[PDB]
């Protein structure tokens, strides 16, 4: 409801057959430097991976990287559900490309995807 917000969609992954794919639909508040949105992790493997989380975090600019830290769960930050997602995006300063790592919880275990490409749109 305040002026300072914009959306952005990031596709995180190598894009290789059978590789994990993370889609982040993010809201960015350029005043408080805060971020909120959704994470979806899928993989065209057998069985199908359909992981989802409400995510939140913040961004920081260092001179040129824009670093976005995210964590997530079922419901968001006011929910007391366990954190099931952590992500760190190291985007180039234009906010359109970069590298990312993340960890997600599924089937009683953590799964980590490290240093994969990031693109917007």
């Amino acid at each position: 409801l305040r002026v300072g917000l914009f959306p952005v969609r990031y596709l995180v992954g190598t894009g290789l057959p059978g590789a994990p794919q993370l889609v982040l639909d993010l809201m960015v508040d350029t005043v408080d430097h805060s971020v909120v949105g959704r994470a979806a992790v899928s993989q065209a493997v057998s069985p199908p991976l359909n992981f989802h989380a409400d995510v939140w975090g913040s961004y920081v600019f260092r001179l040129a990287i824009v670093q976005i830290s995210l964590q997530g769960n079922q419901g968001g930050p006011q929910s007391n559900s366990m954190i099931t997602f952590y992500g760190e995006l190291l985007l180039k300063g234009d906010g359109k490309t970069g590298v990312a790592s993340y960890r997600y919880y599924s089937n009683g275990s953590w799964h980590e995807v490290e240093n994969v490409p990031v693109k917007a749109d």
